[PDB]
DNA sequence: GCTATGAGTGGCCCCTGTGGAGAGAAGCCTGTCCTGGA
DNA sequence: GGGGCCACTCATAGC
RNA sequence: CAGGACAGGCUUCUCUCCACAGGUUUUAGAGCUAGAAAUAGCAAGUUAAAAUAAGGCUAGUCCGUUAUCAACUUGAAAAAGUGGCACCGAGUCGGUGCU
C-alpha cells in the first residue's frame, strides 16, 4: 500500500530538519541493507532525524584580496616604469645599482655584488646614513639646494615619492590655508617643500626630547634606565622603538612616570597633545594631498633639468606616471580571459600610461559599466528598463495615478471617467505649472475654472497625487522653452538627452555626447544642462509602454491611457485584456530560455549564499526520502546572536515553497493546468511555540541535537492537524534514543596558513615564502590547512640504519599540495619516503569522517592529529523538564495558578540532581574518557551543594558542554574554570571501523581497518 | 648507563583602518490595485 | 572560537 | 484567506570596480671601553630596499580564499544508474514472518 506520509522540515541557517510520519503520527521504522565487508548486514532504523553542516560565507575577503593584489601589481609595474625610463643613464654610471636594488633581501651568502646597496662601499654608505639621517632630509635637499647631485640619490627621491604618492580624494590643484595648517604644521620656514620641514623638525624634536628625558632618568632613577632603554619586552622605550609597541602603549607606559619626576611640566603637555617622541612613518600622514608630492616632484625636476637632458625630455612622463589613474567606470584591462572584463578595445597594442586615452573607448566603456547591471523588465525580458526621471515615465506614473480618478459633479448619478481632453487640460493646468497639486487644487482650478463645475465630489484620492514633473520643471527652467518641451518629434530627442544625462557620471563625456546637439541651444544652456545628473532606474520598458502598438487600433499603451474611450484601462486592466495583442506579445516574449539548473536557480535568489546551500541541501533531503520510500510521491509538505541570521530563517519560507511546488507537480491536466499533487503549507514558529508551552513540551538548546528533529516533527504534526493517545504518541516519539544525526563531511578551503609571517628558527614546520628562501634563514608563515587525510600503507626506512619497516598511518595532505597530490599520487607518495605503495588501499578521508570503536565509542577526524567527540547524549523527557522549569523557576510568564504548580513540582523532585550528575559521570566515563575534568566537576559538585535551586539548574546547563557534538570546550561551574580536554592522538582509530554514511544517514557502507593493510 | 624519540599536560597566539562610484535586494508604514482559494 | 605549536616532563627502544 | 504588481517615505543588507595609510619579515645604517672568555660600564635608537597567499599559461598592467563535493558501476567531465516488504518491542536499536 501507498501509505499517506508527510515531510516535515524545519530550516535553520546551519541546519536542517527531517521527519515522515503516517496519518497516525507514527514514524515507521524499516530495516536497511548494510553494505561493505564487515558481519552486520542489516540494521533497523527510524525515519526520524537532522543534518548539520557549517556556515556559509559571503564573498567579501576574497573581493578585497583581489583588489589589494591588483594594488600591488599595479604599484610594482609604475615602479618598473620608472625604472625603464631611468635605466640607459644608469649603465653609464653604475650598471650593477639595479641588482643592488632586487637582490637586498638575501643573506650576503646569496648576494651575487657587495652587500652594501646604496653605494657598493661602506665609507660612501656611512657618509650617507651621517650627512642625510632621514630620506626627508634629502628631498628637503634636492629641492632647496641648486647644486649637481648624483643621479642615484635622485632615482631614490623619485622612486620614494612615487611608491607612496598619497591619495586623491581632492579634485582640482591646489578656509582652505586652515586645511592646510593641520596638515602642516609649519609656520614660516620659506621653502616649496614644507612636509619635509615638518617632519625634520618632529625629527629635531624627538632628539631634544630624548636627550632631556635621558639626562632626567639618569639623574633621579637609575634603576629604571635599564627597563626603559634596554628592555624591549616591556611597553618602554626600547619596545616602542624595536619592539611591536605601538605609540599609545608607550604614551600609556610612561605617563606615570614623567608624574614621578619634576621638570616634565613640558613633556606632559606634548603628550597630551600627543606630540612626544613621534616618528616619521606613522598613521597619521593618511590625510597628505598628492598636490604637495606633485608640487616638490615638480621643483626638483625644474632644478635638475638644466643638468641632464632626459630628465627635461621625460618630464611629462613622469608627472602622468606619478597622476596616472585607471578611471573606475573601465575596470580591468584584460583580453577576453577574465570573467570581471568589461572593456571594449579600439585596437590590441600594449595600454601604456602615455597612450590609454587613445586606445580605450572611455565612452563605450561607461555605457557598457552601467547597462550590464541593469536590471531587465520582467514582462518583456528582451529590453532595458527607461531611467525613474524620463519624461514619458512621469507622463505615466501621473496619468495612471489619473486614470483611476473618478469624478462626481452635481446631477450626475455615477461616478465618470475623465476623457483625454480632460486629462490633457488638467495637466497642461496643474501639473506642468505646478511641482505639487493637491484634491483642493484640482477643485478649484480645473472643474471650477475651466468646465465650471463648482461643485465636484472626488474619489480615488485621499491628500494629493504623489507622482511629480520634476523632470519637466527642471528643463523648463534650464531651456526656458515650453515649445519646445511640448513638440512631439522632439520627445525622441529629449528622451536620448535625459538617456545621456542618467547614463554617465563624468562632465567631459557629457559634453562630449551632448556636443552634437549643441545646435538647438546657446551656450548658458549646454553650461546649465552640464551640470545636471539624475540618478535611478524604473521597473519598465518603453517598448512597452510607447513601443509596441496593437494592430487593430495602433495605439500604444500611453495612448491607452490618455485616450480609450468609457473603458478608462489602466496600467493593471491593459495588460490583462484579451483584445490587445499586447498580452499575446507578453506570452511570446517569455522565452523559454534554457532550464536553470536547480544550482543555477537557487543561486539566483535574494540573500547570503548560506540561505542558498541550505535551500539545496533541503531540497536534496527532500529527494533521498522520496527516493527512500519505493519513488512514490508524498501528500504534504509542510514547512516552517546575529541579525541577518534570523532574517534568513524567515525568508527561507516562500522560497523553498515555490522551489519544492514546482519540482514535485510536473503534469497538466487535460487543459494544460497543473494537477496539484503535492500541498506545501507555511506556518510561523509561533503556533509551534504556543503548542510546546501549552502541553509542557519545552526546549532546551543546551542539551543535545534532537531539538531540531523534534521541531520538525510538531511543525509536520500541527500543520496537519488543522488540513485534518495523540499526547501519548507525541510523547512516545519525543523519548526514542534512536535518532539519524549526520555531521556533513567537507573538503577544506582558504588561505594557505595563517597571515602572521613569524622570525627565523630552527624547525622543520616552517613554510617558505618563495620557491628559493629556506624558513631557517628568512623564517615564514606557520600552521598549514589541512585539505584532507589519506590512509597509507606502505615501508619506511627508519633509524640512522634506514631500516625498512612496514607501517600504517594518516598524512594529511596541506591545501597548498592538493594539486600536486591528485596530479600523481604516486610521485607525491614517492618524495615524501613512503615506498612500496598500495594504490588500492588509498580512501579519502575528508573532514568530519566518522570512526566506530568498542563499546559504541565514536570519534570524528577533526585534522590529521585531532579527534572530536561524535557519541551523543540522550535524556528522558522528565529530566528535560525538570532542568527547564527549573532554570526558569522565576522567570515563568503566565497565571499564577499553573506558575506555582510548576514551582511546587520543580521543588519535589530535587533528588534528580544526584541522578542527572550520575549520568553524566556515567556517559563520560563511558565515551569521554576525561578522568581528571570528571573528578574535579565531581568534587564541586559536593562543593556547593548547599545553593538555592535555580543557581544549581543554572550551573548543571554548564556542564552539558563537555558532553556536546564537536571541539571540546572550556565551561565555567560556580567559581571553577575547567580546562579544555584535546585529543592529540589518532592512533587507536587505524583499526577501528570506518563508516560511510548517506545524506540522510541510512544508506551506509562498513570498511574496517584492521583488515587492510594486513600482511 | 647514556642519549634520543615518542607521548601527555599546560599555555599562548590568530593583519588593521578609511575614502570614492554604482547597481540591486529585503523589510516596515499610506494610496492605487491584481492573481489564485472559497 | 578552534587547531597548530612549543616548553617541560617522562616512559622507552637502541645502543 | 494566501500570494503578487505600481507609486510616496523610513531603515538594513548584498554584489562590482578604482585608491590611500599601516603592520610583518630579512638585510643595510663600522658600537666602544676594560677583561683571554664568560662578563661589567659607556654610547647610540626616528630611516632605507624587496615580498606580502606557493605560482599558472591563455603571456594579459590577466588569473589564484565565492559556490559545488557519502560509497560502487558507466562517463574525460558535466551527467546517469545502482540498495525488499510487513508485524511486535526499545539505552544509540532489537525480535517475528514473507520475498
Amino acid at each position: 500500500m501507498d501509505k499517506k506520509y508527510s515531510i516535515g522540515l524545519d530550516i535553520g541557517t546551519n541546519s536542517v530538519g527531517w521527519a515522515v510520519i503516517t496519518d497516525e503520527y507514527k514514524v515507521p521504522s524499516k530495516k536497511f541493507k548494510v553494505l561493505g565487508n564487515t558481519d552486520r548486514h542489516s540494521i533497523k532504523k527510524n525515519l526520524i532525524g537532522a543534518l548539520l553542516f557549517d556556515s556559509g560565507e559571503t564573498a567579501e575577503a576574497t573581493r578585497l584580496k583581489r583588489t589589494a593584489r591588483r594594488r600591488y601589481t599595479r604599484r610594482k609595474n609604475r615602479i618598473c616604469y620608472l625604472q625603464e625610463i631611468f635605466s640607459n643613464e644608469m649603465a653609464k654610471v653604475d650598471d650593477s645599482f639595479f641588482h643592488r636594488l632586487e637582490e637586498s633581501f638575501l643573506v650576503e651568502e646569496d648576494k651575487k655584488h657587495e652587500r652594501h646597496p646604496i653605494f657598493g662601499n661602506i665609507v660612501d654608505e656611512v657618509a650617507y646614513h651621517e650627512k642625510y639621517p632621514t630620506i626627508y632630509h634629502l628631498r628637503k635637499k634636492l629641492v632647496d639646494s641648486t647644486d649637481k647631485a648624483d643621479l642615484r640619490l635622485i632615482y631614490l627621491a623619485l622612486a620614494h615619492m612615487i611608491k607612496f604618492r598619497g591619495h586623491f580624494l581632492i579634485e582640482g590643484d591646489l578656509s582652505d590655508a586652515i586645511l592646510l595648517s593641520d596638515i602642516l604644521r609649519v609656520n614660516t620656514e620659506i621653502t616649496k617643500a614644507p612636509l619635509s620641514a615638518s617632519m625634520i623638525k618632529r625629527y629635531d624634536e624627538h632628539h631634544q626630547d630624548l636627550t632631556l628625558l635621558k639626562a632626567l632618568v639618569r639623574q633621579q632613577l637609575p634603576e629604571k634606565y635599564k627597563e626603559i632603554f634596554f628592555d624591549q619586552s616591556k611597553n618602554g622605550y626600547a619596545g616602542y622603538i624595536d619592539g611591536g609597541a605601538s605609540q599609545e602603549e608607550f604614551y600609556k607606559f610612561i605617563k606615570p612616570i614623567l608624574e614621578k619626576m619634576d621638570g616634565t611640566e613640558e613633556l606632559l603637555v606634548k603628550l597630551n597633545r600627543e606630540d612626544l617622541l613621534r616618528k616619521q612613518r606613522t598613521f597619521d600622514n593618511g590625510s597628505i594631498p598628492h598636490q604637495i608630492h606633485l608640487g616638490e616632484l615638480h621643483a626638483i625636476l625644474r632644478r635638475q633639468e638644466d643638468f641632464y637632458p632626459f630628465l627635461k625630455d621625460n618630464r611629462e612622463k613622469i608627472e602622468k606616471i606619478l597622476t596616472f589613474r585607471i578611471p573606475y567606470y573601465v575596470g580591468p584591462l584584460a583580453r577576453g580571459n577574465s570573467r570581471f572584463a568589461w572593456m571594449t578595445r579600439k585596437s590590441e597594442e600594449t595600454i601604456t600610461p602615455w597612450n590609454f586615452e587613445e586606445v580605450v573607448d572611455k565612452g563605450a566603456s561607461a555605457q557598457s559599466f552601467i547597462e550590464r547591471m541593469t536590471n531587465f523588465d520582467k514582462n518583456l525580458p528582451n529590453e532595458k528598463v527607461l531611467p525613474k526621471h524620463s519624461l514619458l515615465y512621469e507622463y505615466f506614473t501621473v496619468y495612471n495615478e489619473l486614470t483611476k480618478v473618478k469624478y462626481v459633479t452635481e446631477g450626475m448619478r455615477k461616478p465618470a471617467f475623465l476623457s483625454g481632453e480632460q486629462k490633457k487640460a488638467i495637466v497642461d493646468l496643474l501639473f506642468k505649472t505646478n511641482r505639487k497639486v493637491t484634491v483642493k487644487q484640482l477643485k478649484e482650478d480645473y472643474f471650477k475654472k475651466i468646465e465650471c463645475f463648482d461643485s465636484v465630489e472626488i474619489s480615488g484620492v485621499e491628500d494629493r497625487f504623489n507622482a511629480s514633473l520634476g523632470t519637466y520643471h527642471d528643463l523648463l527652467k534650464i531651456i526656458k522653452d515650453k515649445d519646445f518641451l511640448d513638440n512631439e518629434e522632439n520627445e525622441d530627442i529629449l528622451e536620448d538627452i535625459v538617456l545621456t544625462l542618467t547614463l554617465f557620471e563624468d562632465r567631459e563625456m557629457i559634453e562630449e555626447r551632448l556636443k552634437t546637439y549643441a545646435h538647438l541651444f546657446d551656450d548658458k544652456v549646454m553650461k546649465q544642462l552640464k551640470r545636471r545628473r539624475y540618478t535611478g532606474w524604473g521597473r519598465l520598458s518603453r517598448k512597452l509602454i510607447n513601443g509596441i502598438r496593437d494592430k487593430q487600433s495602433g495605439k500604444t499603451i500611453l495612448d491607452f491611457l490618455k485616450s480609450d474611450g468609457f473603458a478608462n484601462r489602466n496600467f493593471m486592466q491593459l495588460i490583462h485584456d484579451d483584445s490587445l495583442t499586447f498580452k499575446e506579445d507578453i506570452q511570446k516574449a517569455q522565452v523559454s530560455g534554457q532550464g536553470d539548473s536547480l544550482h543555477e536557480h537557487i543561486a539566483n535568489l535574494a540573500g547570503s549564499p548560506a540561505i542558498k546551500k541550505g535551500i539545496l541541501q533541503t531540497v536534496k533531503v527532500v529527494d533521498e526520502l522520496v527516493k527512500v520510500m519505493g519513488r512514490h510521491k508524498p501528500e504534504n509538505i509542510v514547512i516552517e546572536f546575529i541579525k541577518r541570521q534570523l532574517v534568513e530563517t524567515r525568508q527561507i519560507t516562500k522560497h523553498v515553497a515555490q522551489i519544492l511546488d514546482s519540482r514535485m507537480n510536473t503534469k497538466y491536466d487535460e487543459n494544460d493546468k497543473l494537477i496539484r499533487e503535492v500541498k506545501v503549507i507555511t506556518l510561523k514558529s509561533k503556533l509551534v511555540s504556543d503548542f510546546r508551552k501549552d502541553f509542557q513540551f519545552y526546549k532546551v538548546r543546551e542539551i543535545n541535537n534532537y531539538h531540531h528533529a523534534h521541531d520538525a516533527y510538531l511543525n509536520a504534526v500541527v500543520g496537519t492537524a488543522l488540513i485534518k493517545r495523540d499526547f501519548a504518541t507525541v510523547r512516545k516519539v519525543l523519548s526514542m534514543p534512536q535518532v539519524n544525526i549526520v555531521k556533513k563531511t567537507e573538503v577544506q578551503t582558504g588561505g594557505f596558513s595563517k597571515e602572521s609571517i613569524l622570525p627565523k628558527r630552527n624547525s622543520d614546520k616552517l613554510i617558505a615564502r618563495k620557491k628559493d628562501w629556506d624558513p631557517k634563514k628568512y623564517g615564514g608563515f606557520d600552521s598549514p590547512t589541512v585539505a584532507y587525510s589519506v590512509l597509507v600503507v606502505a615501508k619506511v626506512e627508519k633509524g640512522k640504519s634506514k631500516k625498512l619497516k612496514s607501517v600504517k598511518e594518516l598524512l594529511g595532505i596541506t591545501i597548498m599540495e592538493r594539486s600536486s597530490f591528485e596530479k600523481n599520487p604516486i610521485d607525491f607518495l614517492e618524495a615524501k619516503g613512503y615506498k612500496e605503495v598500495k594504490k588500492d588501499l588509498i580512501i579519502k578521508l575528508p573532514k568530519y569522517s566518522l570512526f566506530e570503536l568498542e563499546n559504541g565509542r565514536k570519534r570524528m577526524l577533526a585534522s590529521a592529529g585531532e579527534l572530536q567527540k561524535g557519541n551523543e547524549l540522550a535524556l528522558p523527557s522528565k529530566y528535560v523538564n525538570f532542568l527547564y522549569l527549573a532554570s526558569h523557576y522565576e522567570k515563568l510568564k503566565g497565571s499564577p495558578e499553573d506558575n506555582e504548580q510548576k514551582q511546587l513540582f520543580v521543588e519535589q523532585h530535587k533528588h534528580y540532581l544526584d541522578e542527572i550528575i550520575e549520568q553524566i559521570s556515567e556517559f563520560s566515563k563511558r565515551v569521554i574518557l576525561a578522568d581528571a575534568n570528571l573528578d574535579k566537576v565531581l568534587s564541586a559538585y559536593n562543593k556547593h551543594r548547599d545553593k538555592p535551586i535555580r543557581e544549581q539548574a543554572e550551573n548543571i546547563i554548564h556542564l552539558f558542554t563537555l558532553t556536546n557534538l564537536g571541539a571540546p570546550a572550556a565551561f565555567k561551574y560556580f567559581d571553577t574554570t575547567i580546562d579544555r580536554k584535546r585529543y592529540t592522538s589518532t592512533k587507536e582509530v587505524l583499526d577501528a571501523t570506518l563508516i560511510h554514511q548517506s545524506i540522510t544517514g541510512l544508506y551506509e557502507t562498513r570498511i574496517d581497518l584492521s583488515q587492510l593493510g594486513g600482511d
